[PDB]
């Protein structure tokens, strides 16, 4: 049920993301094992890529308390509105926070888990959650953001936690 997260450089989270074509009973056990992944990182979202799967499809939970789980299946912007910093972290980039634009508010079209079309309003970290989901769909870091000196030292800071992690017995 929980899979592990890929990290930097892994290049299968710089794949572009094939859209969801099929609605079949290994999609909703991905969707299933995305969430238990994502609640057990202590996330509140997680892209396909960021597990290995090169599908358009993401899990939200911004509460955390499963009272309102969110899953868009090949979203598209519709429209967004202004441009502000955002304090952010990756599952994929762990241990390595920086600061980030992105727009202030943006409306998602896409697929709810069963197909139905539907429509999402964010703002403040919803609104940065869906911006970083489509962007791991499209093979795009957060890190990619950040000035050379910057993406340096996040590097410095993933490759301490990977060094750490692998003295776990
Ligand atoms: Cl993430
Ligand atoms: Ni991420």
């Amino acid at each position: 049920a929980i899979r592990k997260i890929l990290y930097l450089p892994d290049e299968r989270l710089r794949k572009i993301a094939k859209p969801v074509e099929t609605f079949d009973e290994s999609l909703q056990t991905l969707i299933n094992d995305m969430f238990d992944t994502m609640y057990d990182a202590r996330g509140v979202g997680l892209a396909a890529p960021q597990i290995g799967v090169s599908l358009r499809l993401s899990v939200i939970d911004i509460v955390g308390d499963k009272k309102e789980q969110i899953v868009i299946v090949n979203p598209e912007i519709v429209s967004s509105h202004g441009e502000k910093e955002f304090e952010e972290g990756c599952l994929s980039v762990p241990g390595a926070y920086d600061t980030v634009v992105r727009a202030e508010k943006v409306t998602v079209k896409a697929l709810d888990r069963f197909g139905k079309p539907f429509e999402i309003t964010g703002e403040g970290l919803l609104a940065e959650c869906l911006q970083h989901e489509i962007d791991h769909m499209n093979g795009k870091l957060f890190v990619d953001m950040l000035s050379p000196l910057k993406r340096m030292m996040a590097r410095r800071k993933l490759d301490k936690f990977k060094r750490l992690q692998a003295r776990k017995p």
